[PDB]
């Protein structure tokens, strides 16, 4: 099973990839995200990711701005690792610049499998 | 009104403080969090924070490990800035190491005011 390690790649049910680049001694995470969810904006280019790992708990977040496309928004995922196949089961929140109410924060669920 | 700037402090309804230390040119955030919610664990000591800012959108997350106390968990906040008083209205998710179901991810709402 792939575990939560530096240079690990994870794909969700919609085909999006999280790449974890580094996890430091304190568990701080860097990486990048490529969105491929059918019909979504900001697809097919890398967006920087930061976050934390604590054992099997993981959080990661991306700002949807790069040289290719801006979605004026930020997603945060909270989740946990489960295993002979590694997966990360998450809940996510997406907040958009210019929001007026927490009711406008989109929520969903993503399950990522090792690759 | 205090706005989303480096070296800004924000207090929620439960008395916890977010301190934003830096926001870089790309909007990546560093800071620290001190929890003071009545009855909570990991109170009264600083926990490192990372995250993103995009205009008025903000995400930030902390791993609850420091030299004083470990809570084996990570919180992520997603929210937005509103204003003559600055506030950040957020939804948060708390995930614990060793979780087996997304139903175990605690959710809540925090509203932070400038100080
Ligand atoms: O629409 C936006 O504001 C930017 C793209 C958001 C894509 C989201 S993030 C949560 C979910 N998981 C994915 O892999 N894609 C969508
Ligand atoms: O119990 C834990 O696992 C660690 C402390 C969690 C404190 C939470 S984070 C969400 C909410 N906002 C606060 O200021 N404190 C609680």
């Amino acid at each position: 099973a792939q575990e939560l390690t530096a240079m690990s790649a994870w794909v969700n049910q919609d085909g999006s990839t999280l790449y974890i680049n580094s996890i430091n001694a304190q568990g701080e995470l860097t990486g990048s995200y490529i969105n491929r969810a059918a019909g979504a904006a900001c697809q097919n280019s890398p967006y920087p990711v930061n976050g934390w790992v604590f054992g099997t708990a993981i959080s990661f977040s991306t700002k949807w701005l790069n040289s290719v496309e801006s979605c004026n928004s930020i997603t945060s995922w909270s989740g946990f690792y489960i295993n002979g196949q590694g997966k990360i089961s998450t809940l996510w929140q997406l907040v958009v610049n210019g929001s007026s109410s927490p009711s406008q924060i989109l929520k969903g669920q993503d399950v990522f499998s090792q690759t």
